[PDB]
């Protein structure tokens, strides 16, 4: 699993066209104030142990940053060892579930299987942009 | 070399704190309308052949998108096989130079060696977010 952590002042997205023949989530749009935005690429070896490590790390980082909102943003573009779409969706659902057991704020999982527009204002501090790899 | 291509409606950044003991570029800030924003991670094996392939691809993609501005945005976070900072700066300077021989619009290379804030409004169309790997 490959993650990009962006500490944002604000974040918003809208689904536009479907990117899979049948997207497993309904279309939608949402906008947020200060949040940790976690661009999340699910990779072929990812299982429940991987999900648990990512969830702990996201919780830990969110705590460091004093953020109370996390956005789990499905993202196909951070790796060249992608999990298949079905498996990726399952892991992202597991990741959201796991994160809620570790982090007490708003957890928003954006819809999987869509092209999206988005806007982000990303902070400039030294810990505002980080990437993470998790495996088992 | 690992690149992320974001087709934006608008883009802006500001350098904030230095991220290397001596950043090789001066601090600054800039803002843009519609542009291809190319988050660019220079990797250990990257040489002039790699730079030339990336430059051709960026030019080709920009042409497809009908964009007339490209932003080469140094980014440390797309890979776990980073080139050293000196070498990375050199390759990014080469990449800007190479791109200008292939693409006729505005080419902006953002400063290397800084933490930056930024904002982006990324389009939602199917070719609006892509990643690319180049090697030699
Ligand atoms: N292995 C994977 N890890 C994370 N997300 C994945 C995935 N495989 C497929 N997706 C999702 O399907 C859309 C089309 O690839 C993807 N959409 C996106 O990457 C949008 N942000 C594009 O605008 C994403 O929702
Ligand atoms: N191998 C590499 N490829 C591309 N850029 C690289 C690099 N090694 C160092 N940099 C630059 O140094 C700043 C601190 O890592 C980096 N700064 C950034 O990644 C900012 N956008 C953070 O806000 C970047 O300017
Ligand atoms: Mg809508
Ligand atoms: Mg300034």
């Amino acid at each position: 699993m490959r993650l990009l952590y962006l500490h944002a002042d604000r974040f918003e997205y809208k689904t536009v066209k479907p990117a899979l023949k049948n997207p497993p989530d309904p279309p939608g749009e949402a906008s947020f104030g200060e949040a940790l935005v976690v661009f999340t690429t699910v990779e072929d070896g990812d299982g429940p142990q991987t999900v648990m490590y990512a969830a702990s790390d996201i919780a830990s980082h969110s705590s460091r940053l004093k953020v109370t909102t996390v956005i789990l943003y499905p993202y196909a573009h951070l790796s060249s060892r992608l999990a298949k779409p079905m498996a990726a969706h399952k892991r992202l659902i597991e990741l959201e579930g796991a994160l809620r057991t570790k982090f007490p704020g708003h957890v928003h999982r954006a819809p999987f299987g869509w092209y999206k527009s988005f806007s982000i204002a990303c902070k400039g501090h030294p810990l505002a942009e980080l990437s993470r790899s998790f495996t088992e």
